[PDB]
């Protein structure tokens, strides 16, 4: 999560040990039921981009549902890019650099690039972006297992 520490600045805490675990503990004991999503969207409440991948990475031991999570941000994230394709040029003062894909899934953007962009004035929410396309993920596996 986002946190102001002591001297003002917007920076990043971990994931807290209960809020992870509670997503362990819905995967191990409710596989992919109905369930896994609600859970997930609680429990990622706040969450960076790398926060999302600690708790994606929980899931690393269920091969298939892995493979269909990373098949759907894969889409999601070709379909953003297409949709807003990063522009070539200089970053104008007090803006940030656009957006691609692979940033908004946490690959290639740094923590205080995601903490700049959920906290700028108005927010580029990289981290809603990206867990609604996880939550799109989670949708198909349940399906596949329903």
């Amino acid at each position: 999560p986002i946190v102001q520490n002591l001297q003002g600045q917007m920076v990043h805490q971990a994931i807290s040990p209960r809020t992870l675990n509670a997503w362990v503990k819905v995967v191990e004991e409710k596989a992919f039921s109905p369930e896994v999503i609600p859970m997930f969207s609680a429990l990622s409440e706040g969450a960076t981009p790398q926060d999302l991948n600690t708790m994606l990475n929980t899931v690393g031991g269920h091969q298939a549902a892995m493979q269909m999570l990373k098949e759907t941000i894969n889409e999601e994230a070709a379909e953003w890019d297409r949709l807003h394709p990063v522009h070539a040029g200089p970053i104008a003062p007090g803006q940030m650099r656009e957006p691609r894909g692979s940033d908004i899934a946490g690959t290639t953007s740094t923590l205080q690039e995601q903490i700049g962009w959920m906290t700028h004035n108005p927010p580029i929410p990289v981290g809603e972006i990206y867990k609604r396309w996880i939550i799109l993920g989670l949708n198909k596996i349940v399906r596949m297992y329903s």
